[PDB]
């Protein structure tokens, strides 16, 4: 006997409804077996990665992760998938819990403008990703031909107040991390398992600040979270919680109670969460130079009362959470475009430095520029800064160690080089110094910190 | 109390019959506890890791992975380890599941031409990577010193229809992927984790085309998975499928119904499948690179009647497979001894080309060449192509964009380089196309290919 | 109802009693909620990585990983973060198993001779990592801010006979491995996950010969693992054994008898052995690069009587363990400030050079330097070593084959190149060999090895 044997298809037809991230179709709420009709078209399109950072990803549904496909175990599902006329390359579908070679591949090629049909069983309940199949397979998966399909079991996952549709990715560009301008695919960077970027949701932000998800004090939430890869193995874990409970695919095993996770490459799971104490609540790839040098951090934000007895502090700040601890970046898209045009003001760069600023300079300086004094010295009204601008982008590239006097008192420690900072970073950081607490104003260019950057002092 | 106390050896001694991957001894069918003498040989040798590539493998038996040990827990076993004059290296064994330093690490130190031997009590069921424990370890690893040893439970495994033996592992070569000749072992690659290979069962294509493990639709199938490392975890997959169990080693713990899952370097696990529906079930690490860049692919082909309610769609082909959706590529292997010998005919590359071609060229411009009108242009009796070899040289490696007119029609569309082809492998595919399809013959030198890419147009 | 609902604290505040690694705190035996007051004080401090390699290390309470806490589940913990006033960067921390955004990083910042405090409800069980929080974490991570805090189930762990703290690392220094002298922090390195040390607690060695763990035949031991990261996944084994069971922080999943256990980035997780026969049980990473050649092993020596019933063979050494099968290699760290003192003696280089012969060299040329005749030549008295000592170094980096005449017999072999040995491992390797076995003494110095290096014969 096959898994899934509840008998032929019965009722109407149903077109599924299927959902972009991060939101979850509706639970099916069906007892019978059903014709399920699922219609997924293909679009090639530039997205911004990054604030600033163009990229050609390739998608199912005009999103990455995909649209996500929820049917019922036991359900004949004939599937269509169109390539948009616009398409340059031919895609595509494998998606795991297919009973069948390829998941689908053969009878999905599709070129640019036609369409392509199969019919298969959903034998399997559980979690599964699907991806494009198409040679060659890495480069499309790695620019972002991947997505969900959940199967339930026959009578439904237990309710929960929220589902949630979260998918990590690892990103190749040819250029480094926040290099402004559309980045090339980087071949050699996705055989040798070396990411630019390592997302959740196809961008830097894509699930921070302003694009959070939401509950309340003492909801549940159920997230469906896939891996694409198309190579990372994450170490999936939740900053200042717990995991209910983690369940693989269609696994029998469920464990509960545990914070940190492995998801393989290709991979899904679902998780459970009971919101507890208000604040942001991180998803991270634990390994965690991905988390908070590549992108990987996606924020589950809890709304409702304080509860001291169980935990005293505050909300998350930009220590922690860098940058990412604003609603957005939206500055740095600006400045980034009126680059391109010609057109960028002293205005703009201040406000991209503004957004820049936070953590990354903020940590030690203080998000007011006055510094700890004897420890840190103060950005605020500095006389060791207007004294010498172009020192100022030695330090930020390339550190600072020894004794100096910074308004009348004398520091003796270490500032890190920040060379990982790109030019145009470096020159809005500071002009936003430059403008800001009584400073002399001016401004400093991205060509200024090029010329540096090639001859250290 | 230690675990397996059956009691002393009864019955005669036992000579263990081992086998070569990817075949399995029989069940040990008994009810005692036996003395098992196994005799174990190591064997240094060049064997092809993929076609016209060379490798110096350090052997247990052969072959990589080494030969399948099968015995019972609470047998007492008698390992003789034996060193072949030919070697060079001195060698030994740790066997995982061994309860004793080392494994038998001190005890089976095995200089060229001599023998070693150890005995210990198996107290451990289980499913278990043994490998060689001589310094370099790492370097003796790489070199292919690995393979699986079953510790059957008394009762033995529940009865299957077939039981494979498949052992992924990472290799470290100082040419890239399918670079031709005597390929040395690359001591930095290794140490940075940055393999050129990642193999089942030693070569690219030992489990794919006509080398596939077969079943028919009905079957279960059991296959004792390894992961040899020496550095990398498999997000090991069955494409198209679903594992009914996965356990690993001796565990208690069993997964049911999972159809990705993460193994350990130097882990071992046994997974179960029942075929459904005929056509081809891909073993892969999902790390995708891997599996479509690298040669980490291994095939369990099904055979039996379709099932349309089931699955509708058709077998796998080479626009997921690749080139390895074809019997074999000898007429690789053919060339490149051909090129060595200063014998190298234009129907020497056109055999190689042709395999070659298929995945790789066929996904966008078919098998027959014809490409699909306005979309992808034709290789077919191409103008564009004869008007200019070298011009198609210059494609291959380095993309094509930008509009353009074939067969006088119009394209404008993206070709991605390709640049990853060795100079060999472009020059036999353009040789093959230009002796196909009506175009204009004559031939395309990887020496012609070298200079291209040392001056790209 | 929330977890851990065991009421108000009751009898009197507890100050808790940390311990250093690889010790932990005793059972905290008690059957009510306590008050626990907790005060960790980071360290930012020069340890000794390796022998004669320094590093700037960012340490909880001095030691890498940090001090271990225990508490029990219900116990309400009052935190105390204090920064020693040495300190150049600012700290925080957050506690895996703390219900609260950022596990405690908000409220714990603390700057150079600061404290902060913040309070919270042990809610889950479980092990558990603590790291700092810190922009740039990845750094802070990288530097050593990690350690384990334990929250006990409310009837406490089953009694064994000893616990232990095991955590690994991977680090990044700018000089390559084993190169002497204050190795700076590598960001680049720490980005691309391409560790030059992966490590337990904190430095090569710090677990293994005369600092291994100990116990005796019959005894339980438990270990609680951590693996800080900041990048890498272990597969956690152990040589020669099993453990009996493996729990992941407060999950209700146990699994039993394995050998390999993947262990994430920040995870932590409890392991259970018990000694059966007497020898060295070697903890890795078996992603086995990292184990043999960056330094992640760690012993549990076992003492008692021998079992040839079970296993008859060897305790371990230097072919598997290499130059850590000697109780300590203190004479490398005493070459080395010899070598920057300006004092280094051929005595100096001799005893260093005999600590770094062993496994590295011994292999293949005994531990005598008799070699084996005819298959590896001697170091012994050898005509072929006197003869040209700058040979000997070009052997050593840059390997050594075909036919040759030593001491009256012919080799024809392969000696691999070594050329990962740093210049001072060189000349003190070679300087021993020459004052050894009636060789003509003399010395080999970095500076000699460094101009073979740069211009290979
Ligand atoms: C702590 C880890 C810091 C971070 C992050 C940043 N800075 Fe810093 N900065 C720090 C110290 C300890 C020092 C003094 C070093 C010494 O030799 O004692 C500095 C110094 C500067 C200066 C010069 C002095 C002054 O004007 O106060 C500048 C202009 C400066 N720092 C700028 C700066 C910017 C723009 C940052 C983010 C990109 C940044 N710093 C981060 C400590 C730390
Ligand atoms: C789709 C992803 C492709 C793959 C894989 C390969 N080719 Fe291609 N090729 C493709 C396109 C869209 C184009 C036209 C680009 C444009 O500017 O519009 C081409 C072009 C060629 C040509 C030149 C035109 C012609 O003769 O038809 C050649 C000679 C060619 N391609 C060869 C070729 C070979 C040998 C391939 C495998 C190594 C290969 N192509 C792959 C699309 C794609
Ligand atoms: C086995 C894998 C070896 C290890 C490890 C080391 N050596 Fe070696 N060495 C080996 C062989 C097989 C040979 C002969 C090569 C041949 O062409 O047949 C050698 C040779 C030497 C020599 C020269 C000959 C002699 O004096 O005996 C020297 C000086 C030498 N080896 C030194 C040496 C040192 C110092 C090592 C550790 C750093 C070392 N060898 C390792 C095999 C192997
Ligand atoms: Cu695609
Ligand atoms: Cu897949
Ligand atoms: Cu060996
Ligand atoms: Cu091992
Ligand atoms: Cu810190
Ligand atoms: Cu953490």
């Amino acid at each position: 006997k096959l898994p899934g044997d509840f008998g032929p298809p019965r009722g109407e037809p149903i077109h599924a409804v299927l959902t972009s991230p991060p939101l979850v179709p509706p639970p099916v709420n069906r007892t019978y077996p059903a014709k399920v009709i699922v219609e997924l078209e293909v679009v090639e399109k530039e997205m911004q990665i990054s604030e600033g950072v163009s990229y050609t990803f390739w998608t199912f549904g005009g999103t990455v992760p995909g649209s996500f496909i929820r049917v019922r175990q036991g359900d004949t599902v004939e599937f269509h998938l169109k390539n948009h006329p616009s398409s340059k390359m031919p895609h595509n579908i494998d998606l795991h819990g297919v009973t069948g070679p390829g998941g689908g591949a053969a009878s999905s090629f599709t070129a640019p403008g036609h369409e392509s049909q199969f019919t298969f069983k959903a034998l399997n309940e559980g979690i599964y990703v699907y991806h494009c199949a198409t040679a060659p397979v890495g480069m499309h998966i790695a620019n972002g031909m991947y997505g969900l399909i959940l199967v339930e079991p026959p009578e439904g996952l237990p309710k929960v107040d929220h589902e949630y549709y979260v998918m990590q990715g690892d990103f190749y560009t040819a250029g480094k991390y926040r290099e402004k301008g559309l980045q090339p695919f980087d071949m050699e960077k996705a055989i040798d398992e070396r990411p630019s970027y390592v997302l959740f949701n196809g961008a830097e932000g894509a699930l921070t600040g302003d694009k959070a998800l939401h509950a309340k004090v003492g909801e549940t939430v159920r997230i469906f979270v896939g891996n694409g890869g198309p190579n990372l193995v994450s170490s999936f874990h939740v900053i200042g919680a717990i995991f209910d409970q983690v369940r693989y695919e269609g696994g029998t095993n469920v464990q509960k109670n545990v914070q940190t996770t492995l998801i393989p490459a290709g991979g899904a799971a679902v998780v459970k969460f009971t919101a507890r104490v208000p604040g942001s609540y991180v998803l991270v790839d634990h390994s965690i130079f991905r988390a908070l040098n590549k992108g990987a951090m996606a924020i589950l934000k809890i709304d409702g009362a304080e509860n001291k007895l169980v935990y005293s502090g505050k909300e998350l700040d930009s220590v922690y959470l860098g940058d990412r601890a604003a609603p957005n970046m939206s500055a740095v898209t600006k400045a980034t475009q009126a680059s391109v045009s010609g057109t960028l003001t002293v205005q703009d760069q201040v406000q991209a430095g503004r957004a820049l600023f936070a953590g990354t300079c903020s940590v030690c300086h203080q998000g007011n520029g006055a510094g700890l004094p004897g420890v840190f010295p103060p950005l605020a009204k500095s006389d060791f800064l207007a004294a010498d601008p172009k020192r100022a982008m030695n330090i930020v590239l390339h550190g600072l160690n020894g004794k100096i006097k910074v308004n009348g008192q004398e520091y003796d420690s270490v500032m890190p080089p920040m060379t990982q900072l790109n030019d145009d970073e470096v020159a809005n950081i500071l002009t936003y110094v430059l403008n800001s607490w009584d400073n002399p104003g001016g401004r400093v260019s991205a060509e200024d910190v090029k010329k540096v950057r090639a001859q250290p002092a």
